[PDB]
Parts: C-alpha cells; sequence; structure tokens
RNA sequence: AUUGAAAGUUGUAGUAUGCGGUCCUUGCGGCUGAGAGCACUUCAGGAGUUGCCCGCG
C-alpha cells in the first residue's frame, strides 16, 4: 500500500472544459491530465514495450496499464495549498481547424490562465514491485508540462510516504461521492481521457475576498479516517 | 507524449510646425573726523700735567 506524492511549481495550467472561443479553464487539473503526465513519464522512460507504432495507441494502452495499477479509476488527489486566480490572455490562437476558410485566416481568439504558487498530487498504487517502484519514482519527476504546452510545470518534490492511518480533516481532493454522506462546490472533470467517463466532483475550495479577486483558499472539509503527513502538516485523504 | 497537438494581437506612424520675458529707469541730492595743545623744565666733558731729558762742524 502506497501514495506517491510530487509537489509541482508552475506559472500557469491551462487545462480547460469543452468549450468554444474561451476554453474555460479547470478550477483544479484533471484526473485525465495527471494520469497522461506520468504515461508520457513512463513511455519516456522504458520505450522497450510501452512505446507502440501509433502515438495515441501507445499512450492509450499506457493509461490502461496504469488505470489497472490504480486502486480505483478516481484516484488521483490534488491539493490546492497556494491560491488558485484566473486571468484573460488574447491570443492569436489560429482557428484553422474549421473546415474551410483555407489556411490563412486570422482569427484573433482569447483564452484564460490559471496561476497558482505551487501544488500537490498524489498517485495511489497498490503493492508495486520494486523492479517497478524504482521506474515510477522515476517517472514521477520528468513531468515539464500539464495541459496547454506553454503551461510549463516543474516537479521539485517526490516522495513515497504511506498514510499511516492518521486523522485530519480532508484536504486532498475527492469525487462527490463522500462528502455528500459528510460552501460546497461541484464538477465535472472528464476522468478519462476522451480518445476514439464523466462524474460529479467534489471540489475543496472556497472563497475568501481580502483583495480585488476573490481567488480560493482552504474549505477545511470534514475529518476522515485516512490521512498523509508532510513536513509537519497532516492533511485529508479517502480512498475507497 | 495530458481535448492536447499546429499559432506574433501582427505589420507601417515625429505632438509637430512659427513664438524676444519685451520696451522706459541716476541709489539720486546736502555733509569740516573739526576746534584747544611748550618734549617742556635742571646740566662745566670735568678735574691732574716741563716735548721729557745728554750736545765743541
Amino acid at each position: 500500500m502506497d501514495i506517491l506524492l510530487v509537489c509541482l511549481r508552475f506559472p500557469f495550467f491551462s487545462v480547460a472544459k469543452r468549450s468554444y472561443q474561451v476554453r474555460t479553464s479547470f478550477l483544479l487539473p484533471p484526473p485525465s491530465a495527471l494520469k497522461g503526465a506520468l504515461a508520457k513519464g513512463l513511455i519516456l522512460l522504458k520505450p522497450e514495450k510501452y512505446a507502440s507504432s501509433s502515438l495515441d495507441e501507445a499512450a492509450l494502452k499506457a493509461i490502461k496499464e496504469i488505470e489497472s495499477k490504480l486502486v480505483d479509476i478516481k484516484a488521483v488527489s490534488v491539493a490546492p495549498l497556494s491560491p488558485l486566480i484566473r486571468n484573460a490572455f488574447l491570443l492569436k490562437r489560429l482557428r484553422n481547424l474549421e473546415s474551410g476558410s483555407n489556411a490563412e485566416k486570422s482569427d484573433a481568439m482569447r483564452r484564460e490562465y490559471t496561476f497558482t504558487r505551487e501544488l500537490l498530487v498524489a498517485y495511489i498504487f497498490k503493492n508495486l514491485t520494486q523492479e517497478e517502484k524504482n521506474l515510477y519514482l522515476k517517472a514521477a519527476m520528468l513531468i515539464d508540462v500539464i495541459g496547454d504546452t506553454e503551461s510549463l510545470a516543474t516537479p521539485v518534490w517526490a516522495s513515497f510516504v504511506k498514510p499511516e492511518d492518521k486523522k485530519a480533516p480532508l484536504a486532498f481532493s475527492a469525487p462527490y461521492t463522500e462528502i455528500y454522506s459528510l460552501r460546497m462546490y461541484i464538477e465535472k472533470m472528464r476522468v478519462s481521457p476522451e480518445y476514439s467517463q464523466e462524474e460529479i466532483f467534489y471540489l475543496p475550495i472556497e472563497e475568501r475576498r481580502y483583495k480585488r479577486i476573490v481567488y480560493y483558499a482552504r474549505i477545511y472539509p470534514p475529518e476522515v479516517e485516512k490521512a498523509l503527513t508532510v513536513d509537519g502538516e497532516v492533511l485529508g485523504i479517502w480512498i475507497p
């Protein structure tokens, strides 16, 4: 029973919903992007068998393997320790994917990014063997980008720390299943990547307007049976 | 290699042109550092003294 925990320090992340013109950025990074990150890491480290002729097929099979290793499909969780704010940028973003209008068209479009000092993400695994545990620890880092390419991400620390069955208020994100069982946020973040499913997610951020933008901070949901300790601070977490 | 992948919010643009801090103006006129005033009053270069001493055109 092991859980990877890696903290990423990034300027922005621009992963967004299904939307036109504006790509409505997620309030917190989705499980699908988090799974794809270590899928890319593992296919980069060992292309001996995880890399196939089709890049899409190789990524999809890596995702299948990593989700088979996950205790549940809704496993990865994030910690919004730093404040979450949103800003809007006008980007050239030529929209030539439309059927027609040649290729010399320039539609000035507009997008928004999410600013946050840093985040922590958890990868819960079951009884992974050391011969692959070292490889997965190596793949924990090398997560250079999350979502949009311009949204660089830098993992500074990554480690394997056991929950030890501590008691603390919930801090990590969790699906909206036990929170209903016991300022409440409801979202949908596309659990698995879509390739040629969606479940109600509780979002652990609340509003505190001290400045112009209200941004978000800890809502401190109730106490949970499982918790994780990092640098002297204990944070709640739920697993199936 | 994350609904991500391809992508300039891009190229060209003088706050610029003529516009006296300008023309007249006494720091000007009158004005005793002047009047009174002993370097004065007392005073010996003074008292002693053999050109000295010998001499046949």
